[PDB]
């Protein structure tokens, strides 16, 4: 079966377990929820601009920390009073584990290997959370002291504006120092260069030179791990997270076809940044690009599910919507489903009771088969600077005009019900819309009470004749008698 | 050098030479203007829904024609009186040629090799001109009698709604009858399948089964040409015209990577349909996709240059703007520049005096190098039904907001002037500090209003002096912020040593 790669971020475990002395036994139990599922690999993130373990070459999260002191101390001063409580949870929990001689990543790796999971280290290569606050606890003293090493000096409109420029040798050396320590300190099966935090690593306009620079950096990483294979006596993998379309990937200085062909990486994770999980990604094109290279292609899901970038909705995926994306992507040739931000609490799916069910279904077409699923239209949140953007929603239809929406619904539906659903933003009757799926007339059903995630405007349901649906993309065509704007579209498949 | 491939359409010669009695010598003389140029292959197109030659298996353009009759005769009755004169120039020149025992395509093929040019035939697979007019002279009787074989029966909002559905067996057989006759009648160096007239071949939603079907159809074509290889005593090439981006090509049922890997085709032309040349096409991606297949990748240019699909401007490329596109696409790895609608008259660049210079320059970075060129921002006119569209212009900038435009300018600039030029739509006057323009992060000095040569917008264009050493090989980034709300309708890089 393809199976699941699940990412545990750098902060979550420390935020959620704060205020309790953690025993080695408890730390170990975290790995156990993942045993005997479709999870093949845990990607354990130990860093932002700072480490959550006791690094000797970077700043740990607790550098500057007074354990005994009040919340209002120099490290937390720049935060509002209530946000210091959460930040100090992370800082104090990670500190107290060090004090107790517990290395969390050393214990998780060891427990993974007992429970038949492959343990990975995922490194955040260029995290910029809260760089609007130059005094923030989670920035490195290296970032604070070296404003000249940033990507964009002439403006500050986005956090990525203040990310590090890997065009600079001092910047590449800074990140290679952590990878050198991480190789030494931890015997992991694989290192995953998480380029997708936050995906922007070069001066605007120098991305072509950047592609050469990143390919050369990757080669140095692979050479280092080749040396640790001998010391460690087992193969060590190298993977990377990159954008969802191949033109955007190259446009952000990530030429992965070259990394693959030169044998530098053996896994690639195509993924959005954050704003929504892309239900539509061109997997088939990447498979053709990567033919013969021995690289596993993983399709990355994010937790949010949102219809367009300006939407005020911030709801997460549900078991049904993840079943929809999983079936789609596996059908298109994904060799792994990768879950970022699907954790056991706080940053997680809102229907959390379904978590164990999810970890045992979405890694295979046979386990998803004949279970209800939802294929929601969304959008690509990440484009190279000045690259034309393609955003389906929202969509206006004037009187007598036609609008089409293609949605990837993966395997041909089993015997059962198929609904096409359309949310209208801003007053329709049953004859205002004519809806066809693959040419075929769909019967009006009336208003549909959607489970979360759902818009906050009316959703109208159309009955699709079962035999209309095909394998892969499905085409919703509509014409309106009155001017309307669409803000949501999905297929629901219910055997 | 990569060189040029140049497409002569099915109608143009007959339109422009109408009302002269043509001799064999004159007919031969057409090829001669392409001799001693960077043109390597003439793509000769003999068909729409009707052939311009005397077919035995399809309708010639003159089926139903009364040579002696008046303009107002059955074949032309459906047309406005003025439009009848031009239509009949096409029908009567193609008819008279046949009456005088001249097969125009036989003669062009022969002359081509006398002149060192490789001659190709280029078939239009699904032309739909004027299908709003059910009684139009240039439709096949097969098309008129078989409305059930069209793509879309539930509406007529575009010509492509009445295109044929290649998902049907009877449609494939109809187009395979023409290929079988073309391979028998003409000794060509290769056949091009022109899928991009007009690009839409399948019922909306069935493009996945369409891909499997067109791959098998391409496999039958290749197998048939393998047979003719032994009869003709030399190699016959098979090529196709496909969309500009791999996701759209597959979405319209064209899996060219499979055609290339299975050895079905040895040339692919990536191209827009019509509405504008694309100056930005992902050549480098296609090159990675086709690696190890020996397929010749050609970048197709169209004659129109327009900034956005809803623009009312209909101006053609200039020598400078083709220099621009050509340099960009070669720099990116195009193994040929392919010209569509760049004829010798009527359907032609507006600066026609510069056509001989064009056919001697755009074929190599060496012959383009140091020469004035323009790199204009446009748009891709063709997307798969319901595929989201990425259109850069027009672009609104609110006060203190930033907008970026990435323009592919191919080779680094030689010692000279580089200008970023930006057209502002609407009735709003800017000051010289209204805009802040950066290229690859570097400030560009306001130059004032630019008087662009055609093609150009009908709204003010402002020029910014780019520091030379800012510019890089490949994509170059324009970043703009405005102190007042503005809409951009035009962007370019002008590079003049
Ligand atoms: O906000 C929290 C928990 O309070 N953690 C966030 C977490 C957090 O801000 C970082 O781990 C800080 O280094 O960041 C992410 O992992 C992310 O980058 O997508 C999402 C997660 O919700
Ligand atoms: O309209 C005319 C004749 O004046 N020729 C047009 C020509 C013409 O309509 C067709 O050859 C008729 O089948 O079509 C094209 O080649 C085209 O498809 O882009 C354009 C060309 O300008």
């Amino acid at each position: 079966i393809p199976g699941i790669s699940l990412n545990e971020d750098n902060s979550h475990y420390f935020y959620t377990r704060a205020g309790r002395r953690l025993s080695a036994e408890e730390v170990d139990s975290w790995v156990d929820q993942y045993a005997g599922t479709q999870v093949k690999e845990l990607m354990l993130c130990p860093n932002c601009m700072r480490t959550s373990y006791a690094s000797q070459v970077w700043d740990p999260i607790w550098r500057g920390y007074d354990p005994a002191g009040p919340d209002d101390q120099p490290l937390l001063a720049s935060l509002p009073p209530e946000e210091r409580v959460a930040a100090r949870g992370w800082i104090h929990t990670a500190w107290q584990l060090h004090q107790d001689g517990i290395d969390i990543y050393a214990r998780w790796i060891r427990r993974c290997r007992q429970r038949g999971i492959s343990p990975w280290i995922s490194m955040r290569m260029n995290d910029v959370h809260y760089v609007n606050d130059e005094r923030c606890f989670l920035h490195s003293e290296f970032w604070r002291e070296n404003p000249q090493l940033r990507r964009v000096p002439y403006r500050f409109a986005e956090w990525t504006d203040r990310a590090f420029d890997y065009g600079r040798a001092e910047v590449r050396e800074h990140h290679l120092k952590l990878i050198r320590e991480l190789a030494a300190r931890y015997d992991f099966d694989g290192l995953e260069l998480d380029w997708m935090r936050f995906g922007f690593h070069f001066r605007p306009g120098y991305e072509a030179e950047g592609a050469e620079i990143l390919t050369a950096f990757t080669a140095e990483v692979r050479r280092l791990l080749d040396d640790w294979e001998k010391r460690r006596g087992h193969k060590i993998h190298l993977g990377a997270r990159i954008p969802s379309r191949p033109a955007t990937a190259l446009g952000l200085g990530m030429d992965a076809v070259t990394w693959a062909r030169r044998g530098l990486v053996d896994m690639l994770v195509i993924t959005p940044f954050w704003a929504s999980a892309e239900t539509d990604m061109p997997v088939e094109i990447w498979r053709q690009l990567l033919e013969g290279t021995g690289v596993t292609l993983a399709a990355g899901l994010e937790v949010l599910l949102r219809p367009y970038p300006d939407s005020p909705l911030f709801q997460t995926n549900s078991l049904e919507t993840v079943r929809g994306a999983a079936a789609s992507l596996l059908d298109r040739g994904a060799q792994r489903i990768y879950l970022f931000n699907y954790m056991d609490s706080q940053t997680a799916m809102e229907d959390l009771e379904n978590y164990p069910t999810l970890l045992r279904e979405i890694g295979s077409l046979e386990t998803l088969a004949g279970k209800p699923r939802r294929h929601v239209l969304t959008f690509a949140d990440t484009w190279a600077p000045g690259e034309p953007r393609a955003i389906p929603l929202p969509a206006t239809c004037r009187p007598g005009e036609w609008r089409a929406f293609r949605l990837h619904t993966g395997p041909k539906p089993e015997p059962g019900e198929v609904i096409a659903a359309l949310g209208i933003e801003g007053a329709i009757g049953p004859e205002t819309l004519e809806v066809r799926v693959n040419g075929e007339l769909c019967a009006f059903l009336g208003l549909v009470d959607l489970s979360k995630p759902r818009p906050d405007f009316p959703v109208y349901g159309f009955s699709v004749p079962l035999a209309a649906m095909r394998r892969g993309y499905n085409l919703i065509e509509v014409t309106a008698r009155q001017e309307l704007r669409f803000g949501w579209a999905e297929f629901l498949i219910r055997p």
